[PDB]
DNA sequence: GAGAAGTGAAAGTACTTTCACTTCTC
DNA sequence: GAGAAGTGAAAGTACTTTCACTTCTC
């Protein structure tokens, strides 16, 4: 009955994906736009996709890469969750990212 | 996308030919034989139960597992849950024994 | 008597499944 | 300018998907 939402990201932000618990309490997310050129799946499209996988929406190997989806399905869950606030303070737009408190 | 709910199975498989009523327009009947009882046959009970099993895909005809005691309650839960079919309780069991519920209008 | 069958509720994905018991049937 | 990508919200099975738009990027 592995992890929900909550403790993938606070693992995955304890270990190296790419963005940081820029506080004890707070931390980042890749939001880098996908059509922005230096756009590298295996680069922006990360925790999205392990998450996908993680929760088992996709699995490596597969034929749909889709990630746009991978980050859908991981917004609209941060969205979701209810001991996460996206701190809204920062809809970014290049060397882009969102950012979120995690409830206490 | 999507076929219908409960409240519409029922209401359209009461509308046939199954083997319950709309002993009214409001409420129904369902075949709820205990299946111990020993005139119980899988073919005659556990229909409407079965219908819905398949009809919302649980079990597909031809599979390895007719288990209707399942089938069973999977309608008897759904049949919970919904909102709008209230099961006039005050209720009659065992010897061709059946449940009855008014679908709130 | 006791093993198949049944449940409701609550926790998982608008029904389902699963949990934790509880009835039945002979 | 315009087509790929992004959204939030709501309706489907605690995330997902789907709807109906809306932003980006160059």
């Amino acid at each position: 009955m592995r992890p929900w939402l909550e403790m993938q990201i606070n693992s995955n932000q304890i270990p190296g994906l790419i963005w940081i618990n820029k506080e004890e309490m707070i931390f980042q997310i890749p939001w880098k736009h996908a059509a922005k050129h230096g756009w590298d799946i295996n680069k922006d499209a990360c925790l999205f996709r392990s998450w996908a996988i993680h929760t088992g929406r996709y699995k490596a190997g597969e034929k749909e890469p889709d990630p746009k989806t991978w980050k859908a399905n991981f917004r609209c869950a941060m969205n979701s969750l209810p001991d996460i606030e996206e701190v809204k303070d920062q809809s970014r737009n290049k060397g882009s990212s969102a950012v979120r408190v995690y409830r206490m």
